[PDB]
């Protein structure tokens, strides 16, 4: 319980919240084009694909060169944390009809980076760092609340069903969020850390998310905006 905590629970708030704008959207849509859905997916990995390269990896290496010192050993903090953060979403994603609830774990387990991240990046209080990334991902959950809510639809789940467990989803980026502050604020070295592992688990789950064409103008139209994000905030 402090400060900078605080912070990060409105960014996981913002999160869950984001996510059911998009989920209560799909309440009047019931179904879109496969034109619609390719690009809002390929906008929303563009622009954790960015959050992870200027938002978690550069400001996580920041912090370990003036924790560590300039030399590559605070690269390799970050880049240590980035591996491990791979390797945990690699083992979740290996060790775990009804074939919806299988579903809603993806949901459930690609949500958790991002949630993370928010917490994460908030961890020296640095809103240069937090928000940026947070208003990023408020911004791609709109898209994947509604994709998320649309698709349980589409396995056969009545779109008012369907909403609410895209809505429930979306608590996983406030339980995130805390995981995110808790794994980050230890030591000095847990930030720098954390940041990396982020961004590793972060780069996993959207390459597990990557009609090609409409795809990659999502995919570079969510980079582009998440690098003016990041410049802006
Ligand atoms: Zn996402
Ligand atoms: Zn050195
Ligand atoms: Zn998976
Ligand atoms: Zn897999
Ligand atoms: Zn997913
Ligand atoms: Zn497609």
């Amino acid at each position: 319980n402090r400060v900078h905590v605080g912070y990060a629970v409105l960014g996981g708030a913002a999160g869950f919240a984001a996510t059911a704008l998009g989920a209560l959207m799909a309440l009047g849509l019931r179904a879109i084009s496969a034109r619609t859905q390719d690009a809002m997916l390929g906008f929303a990995a563009g622009m954790m694909l960015a959050a992870s390269a200027f938002s978690l990896i550069l400001p996580g290496l920041d912090a370990a060169g003036t924790i560590v010192g300039p030399g590559p050993a605070a690269a390799a903090v970050v880049a240590l944390g980035l591996g491990l953060g791979v390797l945990l979403m690699l083992g979740l994603d290996y060790f775990t009809v009804n074939r919806v609830w299988l579903f809603v774990l993806t949901i459930i387990l690609h949500n958790l980076p991002e949630g993370m991240a928010i917490g994460v990046s908030f961890a020296t209080g640095d809103l240069r760092i937090g928000l940026p990334l947070t208003s990023a991902i408020a911004i791609q959950d709109v898209p994947e609340g509604l994709a998320v809510a649309l698709a349980l639809r589409a396995v056969g789940l009545p779109i008012g069903r369907a909403v609410l467990v895209a809505v429930a989803s979306g608590l996983m980026e406030p339980l995130g969020a805390l995981v995110g502050v808790g794994i980050s604020s230890g030591f000095a070295l847990a930030y720098p850390i954390s940041m990396g592992l982020a961004a590793g688990a972060m780069i996993f789950v959207v390459s597990h998310e990557v009609h090609e064409t409409t795809a990659t103008v999502g995919l570079m139209a969510g980079f582009a905006l998440m690098m003016f994000l990041d410049t802006a905030l």
